[PDB]
């Protein structure tokens, strides 16, 4: 039971001077995509390329994953990605993230048949 | 349940959208603030002023509500707001919103004690 005053805040309040600024993207996306449920996921990367292109990475350069497995693949081209990293004073239930827009190659773990991306390992 | 591939799309994929895209603000906010959970709320307004300023409207101009309720008050000044409206192509689970920023006087329905804003009535 959320009070009616808390419901009003949640549904209608977003105090700030540049509410749609690119710096607020991670706070809003981490929330939307359920990565702040019961805890604040510390780091997470969003890829802004088409799914078909990220799926094709599973048939490109095979590399070793961070954990020693060898079912990781690196994209032959760089991709537009956004890195979201918790800000130092971020504490559940007030998760806060810094948004970083870069262009790097991505390394994903591919699984299943057909092979598709199941984990995001690193960007380089 | 959510498959490993689906989980990867939810955590890492945001194709055709960018952090700098201010027209995607309503899509991010309606999702994050839980207004696309089970249905797509048709319309909604976010107020960008401080909460103290919005709380103060309950002691400003008493007016007749425009949307079937009572105890409505209008702000003596205009406020920075964002109107979110479903796009004609919107259908749960794929809600989509059009984002409009404007500055208008807001009308809220107050309740409780102390009297605080419990419903957003209209912008004039």
């Amino acid at each position: 039971k959320e009070s009616a005053a808390a419901k009003f805040e949640r549904q209608h309040m977003d105090s700030g001077n540049s509410p749609s600024s690119s710096s607020n993207y991670c706070n809003l996306m981490m929330c939307c995509r359920k990565m702040t449920q019961g805890k604040c996921k510390p780091v997470n990367t969003f890829v802004h390329e088409s799914l078909a292109d990220v799926k094709a990475v599973c048939s490109q350069k095979k590399v070793t994953c961070k954990n020693g497995q060898t079912n990781c693949y690196q994209s032959k081209s760089t991709m537009r990605i956004t890195d979201c990293r918790e800000t130092g004073s971020s504490k559940y239930p007030n998760c806060a993230y810094k948004t970083t827009q870069v262009e790097k190659h991505i390394i994903v773990a591919c699984g299943g048949k057909p092979s598709v991306p199941v984990h995001f390992d690193a960007s380089v």
